[PDB]
C-alpha cells in the first residue's frame, strides 16, 4: 500500500509499504530509491518526530499517508 | 571577536567573527580563508552539530570559543 514521504523542498518518495511494515524497514525502502542512510533520515508523522525501530501501526501510518522527511544537518 | 574553528585533523582556523554571524556566513569565511565550500562543512560546538540560519549569538559562541569542523 502506498505512502507519500515528502522530503522538505518537494521530493516526494512514493513507497509501497507492507501490512507488516516497520520504520527502519521503511528507512531501508528510502535507502533504496533516494540513497539516504538511517541517521540522515529523520521522519515526521502525526504529532510525532519518528525514531528507527518501531512499526507503521505504532505511529498510525496507513495507506495513502503523507509522511515528511527531514534530512540530517539541514545546514550548519 | 576571535574564535578558534579547529578541524579534528590538526588545523586551527582562527577567525574574527561577528555576533551577527550565521553558520553558513562562518562557512563562507572558511571558504574564503581555507577554500572549503558550504554544505561540505559541518560545524560542531562541544558535541552538538549546528543548524544553519541560527547565529553565533544564539548558540553563545563568543570569544575564545573552540569549534570543531568536520566534513560530510
Amino acid at each position: 500500500m502506498q505512502i507519500f514521504v515528502k522530503t522538505l523542498t518537494g521530493k516526494t518518495i512514493t513507497l509501497e509499504v507492507e501490512p507488516s511494515d516497520t520504520i527502519e524497514n521503511v528507512k531501508a525502502k528510502i535507502q533504496d530509491k533516494e540513497g539516504i542512510p538511517p541517521d540522515q533520515q529523520r521522519l515526521i508523522f502525526a504529532g510525532k518526530q519518528l525514531e528507527d525501530g518501531r512499526t507503521l501501526s505504532d505511529y498510525n501510518i496507513q495507506k495513502e499517508s503523507t509522511l515528511h522527511l527531514v534530512l540530517r544537518l539541514r545546514g550548519g
